[PDB]
DNA sequence: CCGACGGCGCATCAGC
DNA sequence: GCTGATGCGCC
DNA sequence: GTCGG
């Protein structure tokens, strides 16, 4: 990567803004800069330089002259000493702990894997469990074991009913080499935005996948989406694959393509080609495109057959998954 | 200057 | 129990 | 933190 060493110090900053400032907005600031600087084809020899992309601005444009000179930046240098941001950094790399309930740990005096360890009475279900696996959640997973898993994926959901469609989605479906956890998108016919025929839809394909020991555990689990923890399977005298990360979001068959762009991603894509949708009188969530009224008010869905067809509304040329990494 | 910044599912909790 | 707010998660 | 009105 060209600018890997901006890229990276803005990403921490982000990451401190999230979880130590708790500044939502200068967390999603930062990610956005950071990921147009990511796709800039050159070089960047200056601060100036980057301000002219959408999403730097004079003071990022300052951050990027003081690492180009220096190779750092004081004020991460500072933020890396600081014991309190350190421990709610650490914290909130637990699947289920966020910002505030790390800066609560923090003052009960839970603030290191060991303290977690011994504390699992203080933890939530969600928490339990991505204690359990800390080490596994931070391992990606090679492509060609997302190609297993969506077999075990797609042939269990078959032989449950013929009908249920699963697609994988996620940095997957933009082609990545390596994926941080397997999104499944699953539709049946059963349910469509102005029905469901049957209930249990998602349980039902849960059930199996347990059934077989590819699902291990269970973060949180409603009618539409389950999240939680998978495994393959591993041959005699073969060590286990790490666990992995699993969320499966039953989406209205009718409402596919936008069920699909949402679950795609990237986020950053995602809250880029919203708001584009906003400046240009439209919602999109991952149901439907909406027209805004005159007074913001969501209007009725408009016809969506095709991905592109998304696109177009908002008068963008299409973007293949691949082109989606931001 | 300043309001807006994407949109929503599930878990948990307060107030009634 | 329900409703609404908040935390945390997903892309 | 950055952007657009
Ligand atoms: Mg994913
Ligand atoms: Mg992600
Ligand atoms: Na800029
Ligand atoms: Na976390
Ligand atoms: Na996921």
């Amino acid at each position: 990567t060209l600018n890997g060493g901006i890229t990276d110090m803005l990403t921490e900053l982000a990451n401190f803004e999230k979880n130590v400032s708790q500044a939502i907005h200068k967390y999603n600031a930062y990610r956005k800069a950071a990921s147009v600087i990511a796709k800039y084809p050159h070089k960047i020899k200056s601060g100036a330089e980057a301000k002219k992309l959408p999403g730097v601005g004079t003071k990022i444009a300052e951050k990027i002259d003081e690492f180009l000179a220096t190779g750092k930046l004081r004020k991460l240098e500072k933020i890396r000493q600081d014991d309190t941001s350190s421990s709610i950094n650490f914290l909130t790399r637990v699947s289920g702990i966020g910002p505030s309930a790390a800066r609560k740990f923090v003052d009960e005096g839970i603030k290191t894997l060991e303290d977690l360890r011994k504390n699992e009475d203080k933890l939530n279900h969600h928490q339990r469990i991505g204690l359990k696996y800390f080490g596994d959640f931070e391992k990606r997973i090679p492509r060609e074991e997302m190609l297993q898993m969506q077999d075990i994926v797609l042939n269990e959901v078959k032989k449950v009913d013929s009908e249920y469609i699963a697609t994988v989605c996620g940095s997957f479906r933009r082609g990545a080499e390596s994926s941080g956890d397997m999104d499944v998108l699953l539709t049946h016919p059963s349910f469509t935005s102005e029905s469901t025929k049957q209930p249990k839809l998602l349980h039902q394909v849960v059930e199996q996948l347990q059934k077989v020991h590819f699902i291990t555990d269970t973060l949180s689990k409603g009618e539409t989406k389950f999240m939680g923890v998978c495994q393959l399977p591993s041959k005699n005298d073969e060590k286990e694959y790490p666990h992995r990360r699993i969320d499966i979001r039953l989406i209205p068959k009718d409402q596919y393509y936008c069920g699909v762009l949402y679950f795609t991603g990237s986020d950053i894509f995602n809250k880029n080609m919203r708001a584009h949708a906003l400046e240009k009188g439209f919602t999109i969530n991952e149901y439907t495109i909406r027209p805004l009224g005159v007074t913001g008010v969501a209007g009725e869905p408009l016809p969506v057959d095709s991905e592109k067809d998304i696109f177009d509304y908002i008068q963008w040329k299409y973007r293949e998954p691949k082109d989606r990494s931001e």
